[PDB]
C-alpha cells in the first residue's frame, strides 16, 4: 500500500504523542498517588459485592448534583465468584457526609422485567449492564445513560436510557421503578462500528474489540450530547490493513511515519494495530433523549489502541477537557506495557473541537501497580467542581473476584490541579473512598 495522509477532520491520539509517555509519566505529576491498604474498607452497603466502576449524578455541566439533600452514585455491581453477573446499583450519602461508611445501598436500578416491560427489542435481549453517566435535570429527574450488553448476540452494546424514579425522605431515598427505558443508539456502520461489523471479521476469535458504551452526557448553549467509547466505521477511518499507512495516526514528520510504519509492520503487533480504531463518538440528543443527530468523533486511536474507555468531557475555567481510560495491555506502543494503565486527556477551545493533547503527549495519570495489588485502582474518572483549580479523581479500588474479604470498591479520591493545557496530580490530597467534591 502506498503511503497517505487523511484525518477525516478529526483529532487522534498519534503514535509519536503515545512514545513519548514511557519517560514522561516517570514524573509525580502525571502518576495516581500510591494508597494506604489499612484505610481500605468495602462499601459496608453492598454486602459482599464487588462494586466497580462508578459515577456521580451530575448537573448538565459535570458537577455534582444535589437530589433532595442528597449526593447519588451509580455503580456496576455483581457477585465476585460471578464474571458475568453486572447490574447498576444506586448508593447514596447525605450531603455533607465524606466517610465511605455513608453510602446507603438503594439496591438496584433495574427489576429484570423492566427490559421487557420497556417494549424495545434491543434491551429484551440484555444480559448485562454496563457503564454510563447520570444527568439530573431542569424539572428535578434522574436521567440514567448506560450501556445494555447483550451476551447472546455477540457482545452487541446499545446506548441506552432511563428516568429512575426515586422518593426522599429525610432518612432514606427509595427507587419506585424506571420509565421512558429505551435503545438510542447501536451504531451506524459508517461512523460508528456495529456489531454486525464485528461479527463479519468473525467475532472474538478475530482479535477484535468492538464497543458502544460509557455514556457521557453533557450540554452546551442548551444542546443535548452523549460522548461514549466507541470505534470508528467505514468513512471515518476504519480498521484494516490499509490503516497502518495513513500518516494522521503517526504525526510528527513522514520521516518519523516511515521508521515507525516499517517497525510496527515487521512487529508481532501489526494485526493488534490494524484492528485498532478505538473513538470517543459524539451523537446529539432531542428534549426527550432520542437521538438527533450522529456526529463526527472528537478523536480516534487508529493502530494504537482498541479500547479507549470512561469518555468523559466538561467544560473548565474557559476550556474544554476530554478524557479516556486506556490500558497499556491493548496498546501497540514501544516501551508501553501491560502494567501500564492511563487516564489520557485533550483540550480544545470548544466543546466540538478540535482537541490537542494535555501535557504535550496526552498523558495525564499513570498507575502501574501488579494486578494483585490491593490498591490497585481502575475506571478513573475527573469531576469537574463548581469553582478552583481542582477535578476529583474517582476510581474503583481492587480486581473483581481476586480476594475473598476484599472487593471492589471505592478507591481513595484524590485532586488533579487543571491549568491551560497542563495537569498536575496535587500533592498528598488524597480524600475519603469515593469522595466526590472538595466542598463539604
Amino acid at each position: 500500500q502506498k503511503p497517505y495522509k487523511e484525518t477525516y477532520g478529526i483529532s487522534h491520539i498519534t503514535r509519536h504523542d503515545m512514545l513519548q509517555i514511557p519517560e514522561q509519566q516517570k514524573n509525580e505529576k502525571y502518576q495516581v498517588p500510591e494508597f494506604d491498604s489499612s484505610t481500605i474498607k468495602n462499601i459496608s452497603s453492598a454486602k459482599g459485592l464487588d462494586v466497580w466502576d462508578s459515577w456521580p449524578l451530575q448537573n448538565a455541566d459535570g458537577t455534582v448534583a444535589n437530589y433532595h439533600g442528597y449526593h447519588i452514585v451509580f455503580a456496576l455491581a455483581g457477585d465476585p465468584k460471578n464474571a458475568d453477573d453486572t447490574s447498576i446499583y444506586m448508593f447514596y450519602q447525605k450531603v455533607g457526609e465524606t466517610s465511605i461508611d455513608s453510602w446507603k445501598n438503594a439496591g438496584r436500578v433495574f427489576k429484570d422485567s423492566d427490559k421487557f416491560d420497556a417494549n424495545d427489542s434491543i434491551l429484551k435481549d440484555q444480559t448485562q449492564e454496563w457503564s454510563g453517566s447520570a444527568t439530573f435535570t431542569s424539572d428535578g429527574k434522574i436521567r440514567l445513560f448506560y450501556t445494555d450488553f447483550s451476551g447472546k448476540h455477540y457482545g452487541k452494546q446499545t446506548l441506552t436510557t432511563a428516568q429512575v424514579n426515586v422518593s426522599a425522605s429525610d432518612s432514606s431515598l427509595n427507587i419506585n421503578g424506571v420509565e421512558d427505558y429505551k435503545s438510542i443508539f447501536d451504531g451506524d456502520g459508517k461512523t460508528y462500528q456495529n456489531v454486525q461489523q464485528f461479527i463479519d471479521e468473525g467475532n472474538y476469535s478475530s482479535g477484535d474489540n468492538h464497543t458502544l458504551r460509557d455514556p457521557h452526557y453533557v450540554e452546551d448553549k442548551g444542546h443535548k450530547y452523549l460522548v461514549f467509547e466507541a470505534n470508528t466505521g467505514t468513512e471515518d477511518g476504519y480498521q484494516g490493513e490499509e490503516s497502518l499507512f495513513n500518516k494522521a495516526y503517526y504525526g510528527k514528520s513522514t520521516s518519523f511515519f516511515r521508521q515507525e510504519s516499517q517497525k510496527l509492520l515487521q512487529s508481532d503487533k501489526k494485526r493488534t494495530a490494524e484492528l485498532a480504531n478505538g473513538a470517543l463518538g459524539m451523537i446529539e440528543l432531542n428534549d426527550d433523549y432520542t437521538l438527533k443527530k450522529v456526529m463526527k468523533p472528537l478523536i480516534a486511536s487508529n493502530t494504537v489502541t482498541d479500547e479507549i474507555a470512561r469518555a468523559n468531557v466538561f467544560k473548565m475555567n474557559g476550556k474544554w477537557y476530554l478524557f479516556t481510560d486506556s490500558r497499556g495491555s491493548k496498546m501497540t506502543i514501544d516501551g508501553i506495557t501491560s502494567n501500564d494503565i492511563y487516564m489520557l486527556g485533550y483540550v480544545s477551545n470548544s466543546l466540538t473541537g478540535p482537541y490537542k493533547p494535555l501535557n504535550k503527549t496526552g498523558l495525564v495519570l499513570k498507575m502501574d501497580l501488579d494486578p494483585n495489588d490491593v490498591t490497585f485502582t481502575y475506571s478513573h474518572f475527573a469531576v469537574p467542581q463548581a469553582k478552583g483549580n481542582n477535578v476529583v479523581i474517582t476510581s474503583y479500588m481492587t480486581n473483581r473476584g481476586f480476594y475473598a474479604d476484599k472487593q471492589s470498591t471505592f478507591a481513595p479520591s484524590f485532586l488533579l490541579n487543571i491549568k491551560g493545557k497542563k495537569t498536575s496530580v496535587v500533592k498528598d490530597s488524597i480524600l475519603e473512598q469515593g469522595q466526590l467534591t472538595v466542598n463539604k
